[PDB]
């Protein structure tokens, strides 16, 4: 669809069998979402944001549906203030900006 | 125009007289940009993000022109790393996700 900006961008995400709520965001690389428990293995990483640096872990090749739409890549997994969705996925679905 | 995310969604501004690169960042409720001494009054906020809060100088009513659309409205100014184009902006030239 066609989504405006005048309130956040905010869209049903499922992974891992659940449903969350999560931030398309083009102003991030990567797909940060709040702890949980993910299935596989996964690395140790660190991610720099406004504030400064956390630490998260990486799944590589993880399932997840945006608003309808299938990706499998790469979800970082952290204390993210917010789910939010990165680029990297955003491709993925054939998201662009336009104006 | 339209925008891909394989990179950085970066694009040349106007603002105070200057021109700068800037991010167009959906995740962003309102525009933050690099350490600049504009003129005018302000006042002192929090914003919080990946890694914590920074301080920033709040100036209101703002003129930026961003790829040749006019925006006006709040500007935050402070230690970000990026200049980074919010939603407070983003919905004064059009700009919408689509996929
Ligand atoms: C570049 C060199 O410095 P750097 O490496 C990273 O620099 C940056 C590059 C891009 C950003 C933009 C930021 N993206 C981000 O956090 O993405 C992470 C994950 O993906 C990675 O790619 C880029 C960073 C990594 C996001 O889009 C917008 N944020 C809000 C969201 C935060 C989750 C929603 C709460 S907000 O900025 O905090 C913000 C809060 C309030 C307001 C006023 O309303 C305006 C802006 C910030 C820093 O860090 C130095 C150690």
């Amino acid at each position: 669809p066609q989504i405006t900006l005048w309130k956040r961008p905010l869209v049903t995400i499922k992974i891992g069998g659940q449903l969350k709520e999560a931030l398309l965001d083009t102003g991030a690389d990567d797909t940060v979402l709040e702890e949980m428990n993910l299935p596989g293995r996964w690395k140790p990483k660190m991610i720099g944001g406004i504030g400064g640096f956390i630490k998260v872990r990486q799944y590589d090749q993880i399932l997840i549906e945006i608003c309808g739409h299938k990706a499998i890549g790469t979800v970082l997994v952290g204390p993210t203030p917010v789910n939010i969705i990165g680029r990297n996925l955003l491709t993925q679905i054939g998201c662009t900006l336009n104006f």
